[PDB]
């Protein structure tokens, strides 16, 4: 335990005090949100063991600002938490006191600083058998379900719309977007054969810029639309891919093969030298070698009649075969083609379906991903978090800061690539500049001399 | 810790003592030899630390035949072998010990009584470069290789012949069968992608009664002639399986197929309504069922024209396609048929070579199998062994010895089926009835008032 | 092909059928009519009305004749083209609904049924050997309804059940019935129970489902077992209350039997990941890898035979131990004693668990199996007497028939002009699914208690049966066809 | 089909050629001979000796004939029955030796290079554009030897080599070679060296592999990848030290890769059982069984919404956590500490050696694939001009070609009647092996330095340049052909 704990001007790690890594991810995704950071730093107090908390948290990020060593022990913090007693009921009564205690120091003086950044609003329309309501509901982290999704964009959708519109319905559209916005992806099911909830291996794919104009209240009239477009060009995509998969699955019986080889080794064994008898009836470099003529062929194997093969074929026979299968295999190879490029020509249109400047205007940058591997309630939490400054991935667990990348973080949260797949996505709005302010030049802390004491104390290095 | 170590007229266990469950294995497998058990038992001593070991040895197996716990403790006798110094080196220093005691017994009076029971002799029979020789070895343990063979006779038979017998060749004959005959089934190879050598798990079958006539020398000239018939046995069987090959893998491609469903498929198609146009151009129980006449089709779907089909056919083109693709395949359906008849025809004359009464009268029943799993110089072993008076399977694994079947013996022995296959096979002489040598009716061990003391001792059980 | 000694029936063995342009399905359905004596004699013995549809009586007349062939040519095969003439000629108009076999097969019967309907000016043969009647009871939305149906060939669905009983209760069975209304209120239920049985008890086995992969319907391929005897006790009305309380034990033990399959496979299929594996590989290797010696460095640096005598019990070509990747870097003789006890301990209880689970199981299953075994539950036997046998596409394909010889008392294919002696160890290849690319389509049991339904009639006679001997004609015709053969 | 227009040359595109009876073979060496402009001017400007086998000089004239369509006919293909009859006579004798299609390759080759010959009365222009030299230089157990053999087609087998350069280096190489006597005593070995290079350069690429299952030579289908540039720096004779010693490297390199690639193996195939999984996985789910709350009974008993607000990184669906099996019965807090600690280390070792090794293998993997890729390696080009492509049974399947059209810089795809513009894209697919049911045979390279090959003679000219303008009578017919349909 010599020289171990020290900095080479990377982030600074947290101590794990357990099994508390869900409390390291959710607290250095925080951190790395620069306002929300200046918000705890330049916290002063004016119901709850929430302002001590708040208190152990200041000297947590100031600490981790101050830097010095390579980690710091979250024990005091973490204990307050601990002694209040799922990690979702420990990481929200985290959020319940962090926001009551910016409400004690807004209600002193309302806008809640930390509310404002990560609640928002929609507005629910619908009808419940005929009947027809309106509702502007208040969100926070809008939970999404990822069973049987290709992508985020597929995911929300699906949660934005409930039965059938026009009878019961209802859509949801943003309103009120929150400058950090939040996405729960999960992924516990119910395994019949297994007979327990489990959590769903799918790939789900989400991206490093995500536009929200289309579930915008704004774009309502248009989006509709493109989704009704979508829908009847997903429709027309499943009839081709089932005309597509009769010719790769060709057959009747239990095992199918493609057509194209059905018609081609049919042909192979029609042009075979028959055969009238049944199959039961019965370090060389000291040679002197030719010369090998252009396009000639020396291994050729030798050519005699062998089964299987035809009894007896006649010549008309023979012709007949010859001019059918070699035509249809033509139609054939030609039909798996064309179906190919209009399913292709289908998925194009699908996928630049939002892609016009109109449908470009309201962009979130993905700031934080929160990974989860094992069991449901167990296993292991970490982030990816972007340092913004540097234009670099960074990997977030405990007391580990590494310098990671985009194709790191989707091998570890898109999840079938590994065993561990993203709960949480935190976007940022791209218009939203003042969620990363940093201190001009044209590290010296808001706190008042603490890190400059434990810098100290660990400087206190013994020689013998 | 209660009642728990106490017997149910069922065979006593031993303690791991660590990793001793080779010893457990090795002892509980001579233990059961009554023959060895009576030389232990009835020992008197007249170089080494043999002589101790033997005398621990004796309080091991009299505490075992006087039973009254679950399990006997072999920390002494284990000692005194851990003192001297793999497994098998262990095993080796055992028996060495046991061999040398006898030896002492045997000089102050040779016939070395363990000696008679294991050690054999062999005719080794060959040519060097054209000269010829011919040795007879003294054998113990008769060691095998089990990559790629299906059974102990292929195994036992590739290791009496080396080379090319008439050129360099040898030949080995049994000529003196030791009673208790043993095999070693050796599963080590080195696994080239892997970089080491590893237990090989390819199944390999042994019989319960095993005829060793076949490796007598007094039947070489016979065997010779019954192995050269099975060489071309073996050669035919080959042309047929390769030929058999073709009619169920045809194809030139990398994707191959049965050629029945080559020809059937190919039928279908041609038979298929033929389009003209290109794939791309565009709680019921309330219901008063009609009468079903016999031999009808409720659910039979409509018969409309969808791709893949022909775009156009002649009726004379149908015509001979229909004739030449269902004649074919009648013709690929005999052949397979005929090719899969002979084919059991020649596994069956093989399988029955070595049947006739002339070579059935030396047999050699299975008493114990010696099993290991896991790691080289790891993993653990345990034994079935035979309880020849009660007719019954029995698992010997430290401490817990349970009442198994043949069939539990396979699953554990043969190979593939678990991570567990048999390392060695003891055989006894059927003809050799003095192994099994039962004290007469018309438990009392030879041993003095030892087990008696042992058995009182645990009686002391405290109630509090 | 041209030769007549070709077409000769080798005698001692069954006339075979033309295929006359796509009639594999009308070879099966006659041939299984025709083994069936009772039927046989019927159209035999069949004079139409005295003073007498335009194409049921020349049909009935036309079967007769080739009735008349099969029991006595001397020829091979027999050809069926007027017979099938007539039928098709039914479907001669352009303006139809649809016409597939089962079309062609149910106007087939209907111009019989009619036939002998006419004869009987009354009990119509035909249909008292075919036709039964089963009770359906049930309740829609908690209102009750009680039914007795007229039945014919029984439609079962085979989906994935395992074998005829599990097809036919599936059939019989949907929701749930009481005796009491509250027992019922808000619920959908119906009860088949069989009243009245044929004689000649027939099942369709429809393996058609819609494939949404490939976007239209496709017969399903799943193995469906059927027996040689099928006891249909628990099917009757008289047996419904035992059959009830039998049907709720084996629903309390399906339902533990779930339990038990769930908690098994959990053993099994291990893991949180896409990749699962057996528990007690989980463990055996974790500990092997705690069990090997330690590396502390890490795996990358780049840039004739005279043979000793072998003790018994020991090992020769044993593996040198030496340390090597991977392994622990280090570990403590505490953290390895841990390990060792740990791991090996659960490793029995998972071992002794997935043992105790497999052998509950099996006695579950072995329980549900012997429900209906005992001496009460086996009093209404019915014996195969035939099975049509379909290949390939859903239109098209063809079909082929198993039917059994009970005088000689042997299975028997009927492959068109093809009547060759076959097995049961055949039948189930090409009719249980799976097997082959050809299934059953149908089932004709016979009651075991009506012997005359396949019994000779007495004198045994087996020689030509009817008055009008055109049988004698047409062997005087193939006699003389031999003939002008030889001395051309 | 019978239409004139249908075989009408729409103008900007080659000229086929007609099958007549499995002629594909000839299509694709003659198209691709064609395509090599310097060869077309030999045999257009070839005029037969003043005074003069008896089958060689009228194969010549009917193949002057043949080119001279394929470069000005109006017709969409050409009949190439007359060459074909020429060529198909040579073997009309019942007692030959074996007749395959390279035999029929060979005899035409020998026919033209014997015309050429003939005309030469000295240096024979086919013979100078084909033909090439390479040294061997070996030993034979212990005992030198140094051949500077002539070369035509250099033969390469396709094996499990992955490209040409791996393909063509284990061709030019057997065991090992030195200077001294001493270093080279009691071995075997031989190198080959490009002595004289010729200008078009061919390969043979044998897929023929005696599969022992099948009892049969079968073409091989792994994926064996060419460029559409070869650089043959590496394999020139002058090159030969500096190579040696790069091969050493590769020697010394390869060597450390197989080391890890085998410990890489170890950790993702962990186990000593029959089945093997990532250690990686061992470990977590080992973990995951430990961490689980333990159990002390046996797993056997027998016999529109408004939703709330989420606040942010929560979850809502996470599942209840109450104890189930598969979980130890009991366990110790100390001794599941022990395990957390172990297994989590381990874990994290067992991870970081497997991307260590992964780098490095990698890192290895750049070094050899950029062994010849500096400046004084790069100065022998090759660029591919011609893919001849083999699909079906040995002896039978179908031949088509790809060939470049240089002057519009695009790849073709002459397969007989049909001359359509294809893509490398293409050219792969069916070239390469594994994609599709077919393979490149034979692969033709020009090179770069030799312009004159394909350049067009100097005005641009490309109208009809032989005298002999049989092409205008030919065209003269097939324009009165299509006035005939016009006017029927
Ligand atoms: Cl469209
Ligand atoms: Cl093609
Ligand atoms: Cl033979
Ligand atoms: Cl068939
Ligand atoms: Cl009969
Ligand atoms: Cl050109």
């Amino acid at each position: 335990p010599y020289d171990r704990k020290r900095q080479d001007k990377a982030p600074v790690g947290l101590k794990n005090v357990g099994n508390t890594c869900w409390f390291s991810a959710v607290i250095q995704s925080l951190f790395n949100l620069l306002e929300f950071r200046r918000l705890v730093l330049n916290y002063k107090p004016p119901e709850h063991r929430n302002l001590p908390f708040m208190r152990e948290l200041r000297y947590l990020f100031a600490l981790l600002v101050g830097t010095k060593r390579k980690y710091v022990d979250p024990s005091r913090a973490v204990e307050i938490l601990k002694d209040a007693f799922d990690v979702s009921e420990f990481t929200h009564k985290l959020l319940d006191w962090l926001e009551d205690a910016f409400q004690m120091k807004a209600e002193e003086e309302p806008k809640n600083p930390m509310v404002e950044l990560f609640y928002g609003r929609f507005l629910a329309v619908g009808v419940l058998e005929g009947k027809k309501f309106e509702n502007t509901e208040m969100f926070g982290q809008y939970p999404l379900q990822v069973n049987g999704f290709k992508d985020l964009h597929e995911c929300l959708e699906a949660a934005m719309i409930e039965g059938e519109i026009e009878k019961s319905g209802q859509e949801h559209w943003f309103t009120e977007l929150p400058p950090v916005l939040t996405f729960e992806l999960s992924r516990f099911e119910f395994n019949q054969a297994l007979g327990r909830p489990e959590k769903i291996h799918n790939k789900l794919e989400f991206p490093q810029v995500l536009y929200l104009d289309r579930y915008m209240h704004r774009n309502r009239e248009i989006t509709r639309i493109k989704r009704e477009e979508i829908k009847r060009l997903k429709d027309y995509l499943t009839v081709l891919q089932q005309r597509l998969e009769r010719y790769l699955s060709y057959g009747s019986g239990p095992k199918r093969f493609p057509l194209v080889d059905v018609l081609q080794y049919a042909l192979e064994f029609a042009s075979s030298k028959p055969v009238c008898t049944s199959p039961v009836d019965d370090a060389a470099i000291s040679s002197r070698s030719v010369i090998h003529k252009p396009f000639t062929q020396s291994r050729i194997p030798p050519d005699l009649p062998m089964h299987p093969a035809p009894r007896h074929i006649t010549e008309e026979e023979l012709s007949v075969l010859e001019s059918c299968l070699h035509r249809w295999r033509t139609e054939i190879e030609n039909d798996t083609r064309d179906l190919q490029e209009s399913i292709s020509r289908i998925h194009r249109t699908i996928e630049l379906m939002y892609s016009d400047k109109s449908m470009i205007q309201v962009p979130y940058r993905l700031h934080a991903v929160l990974v989860h591997e094992g069991q449901a309630n167990a296993g292991h939490y970490w982030a990816y978090i972007f340092d913004h400054r540097e234009s670099r991935w960074m990997k977030y667990n405990d007391i580990a800061v590494t310098k990671s990348s985009w194709e790191e973080l989707v091998r570890d949260s898109f999840g079938g690539y590994r065993n561990a797949s993203a709960y949480c996505l935190m976007y940022i709005n791209d218009k939203a500049q003042f969620l990363i302010q940093e201190e001009f030049n044209k590290p010296d802390l808001r706190d008042f001399v603490e890190e400059d004491n434990q810098r100290f104390e660990k400087e206190l290095e013994e020689w013998d």
